């Protein structure tokens, strides 16, 4: 009509991104904690009872 | 297939063995305190009421 921003949105300037990308979904993660850790060195192994 | 530990399970390695052996279920031991104890110097005895 007059020179407006919804008639140039993308003719003389771009829409701005935001430079920082936004995290999904964060599951708990206890395992390492919450259990007796084995570094094993064979990937199949036996523990006595 | 090609060289793949799934085949060469027992061949080339042996299965790791934890050196922890681990333990089964454990009782409870209170009778000890639980209970007035005699050491007694005979097998068979008497005590009065
Ligand atoms: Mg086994
Ligand atoms: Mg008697």
């Amino acid at each position: 009509f007059a020179a407006s921003d919804p008639e140039y949105v993308d003719t003389l300037f771009r829409e701005q991104l935001l430079e920082v990308v936004m995290e999904g979904r964060e599951l708990r993660k206890v395992a390492r904690e919450a259990s007796n850790v084995i570094n094993a060195n064979t990937r199949v192994g036996d523990v006595p009872i």
